[PDB]
């Protein structure tokens, strides 16, 4: 099955997921000279007060920690949104080396890591219903650094130990995502899709300007785990990212 070796890697995703080459994809390079500034963009409003962390857990592709999303919690409104996207999961996408990792690229500067916040349409009801539409999801993008230590970070970064291989999960509970956020909410929109398979053309990507930088021992721990399964050969879980697609006619508008 799809992943991100040379066996089964992006580049063969287009055989069982013929989406791979639709004209709404996603991860995509932001030209910030021809990006367009929209006054009619509002700011972003991101109410994370309430949310409600559950467990975190090795899917073989990444590490998702997930919330209770069984009501109105945490959620995302304003900015090109129309109604309220409650939060699911978070995750990231990083690479084997500082200097690549992140999925979208800014005038094709890589960064170490990418941190996707998804959210979910709640007029659709459930996340399963929301995949079949346009406007379905909105995944908050926000670009890792590597500098100084992320305070927030770490809780994460402390629990991978037991989460090493595909598969495993542990409790997560009391994490507030308010602590993996930039200063700064500017940022840059497009309509895209999911960046790992079902690659489905649902997404409003928001893609924070501001990146929140991350110690190197923080982004070491994230390259120990795993991609396999307990008792299997080990392979090392890095560069778990998608190359930039074609943008196709499509229209990055910036809200600075
Ligand atoms: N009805 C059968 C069926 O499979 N319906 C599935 C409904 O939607 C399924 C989508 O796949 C779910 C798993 N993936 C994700 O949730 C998911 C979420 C975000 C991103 S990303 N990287 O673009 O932020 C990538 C993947
Ligand atoms: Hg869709
Ligand atoms: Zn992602």
């Amino acid at each position: 099955h799809w992943g991100y070796g040379k066996h089964n890697g992006p580049e063969h995703w287009h055989k069982d997921f013929p989406i791979a080459k639709g004209e709404r994809q996603s991860p995509v390079d932001i030209d910030t000279h021809t990006a367009k500034y929209d006054p009619s963009l509002k700011p972003l409003s991101v109410s994370y007060d309430q949310a409600t962390s559950l467990r975190i857990l090795n899917n073989g592709h990444a590490f998702n920690v997930e919330f209770d999303d069984s009501q109105d919690k945490a959620v995302l409104k304003g900015g090109p949104l129309d109604g309220t996207y409650r939060l699911i999961q978070f995750h990231f996408h990083w690479g084997s080396l500082d200097g690549q990792g992140s999925e979208h690229t800014v005038d094709k500067k890589k960064y170490a890591a990418e941190l996707h916040l998804v959210h979910w349409n709640t007029k659709y009801g459930d996340f399963g219903k929301a995949v079949q539409q346009p406007d379905g999801l909105a995944v908050l993008g926000i670009f890792l650094k590597v500098g100084s230590a992320k305070p927030g970070l770490q809780k994460v970064v402390d629990v991978l130990d037991s989460i090493k291989t595909k598969g495993k999960s542990a409790d997560f509970t009391n994490f507030d995502p308010r602590g993996l956020l930039p200063e700064s909410l500017d940022y840059w929109t497009y309509p895209g899709s999911l960046t790992t398979p079902p690659l489905l053309e649902c997404v409003t990507w928001i893609v924070l300007k501001e990146p929140i930088s991350v110690s190197s021992e923080q982004v070491l721990k994230f390259r120990k785990l795993n991609f396999n399964g307990e008792g299997e050969p080990e392979e090392l879980m890095v560069d778990n990212w998608r190359p930039a697609q074609p943008l196709k006619n499509r229209q990055i508008k910036a809200s600075f």
